[PDB]
């Protein structure tokens, strides 16, 4: 719904798992890449740096369908095919203790709204 802007106090979950008031420090776009691995499983939220067959931070995404190699969550490298680049607007928030998270719009609540 309603837009959240930088400098707004909002309520979001801290890394400890509870909601606290925090402040939006900045709005950022995070670019996620989506790939089909060679076993046919699909990932929708690789980061550009996880493509280890090409330097996508420098040269941008692979071509759609291009064969790539990916460094995965288990630290190993696997073969894949590039599907798409998916930029998402996100919100960098900071809590009173100084910790920060980058979170999605649905994870941020305004002061007036009920929390689950």
């Amino acid at each position: 719904m309603q837009s959240i802007t930088a400098g707004q106090k909002v309520i979001s979950k801290h890394k400890n798992g509870a909601f606290y008031q925090c402040e939006v420090v900045r709005l950022t776009t995070e670019t996620f890449y989506e790939v089909n691995f060679d076993d046919g499983s699909f990932s929708d939220n690789l980061y550009p740096e996880d493509i280890v067959s090409q330097d996508c931070l420098q040269f941008g995404p692979p071509a759609e369908g291009e064969v790539v190699q990916v460094r995965w969550t288990d630290g190993q490298v696997y073969g894949a095919k590039f599907v798409a680049s998916h930029p998402i607007q996100m919100y960098q928030v900071e809590f009173e203790d100084g910790s920060q998270l980058v979170v999605k719009r649905d994870d941020v609540y305004t002061l007036d709204e009920e929390l689950p």
